[PDB]
């Protein structure tokens, strides 16, 4: 997961 906006398509929070 990724609790960040920079994650974009990786954002999982």
């Amino acid at each position: 997961i990724c609790c960040n906006p920079a994650c974009g398509p990786k954002y999982s929070c």
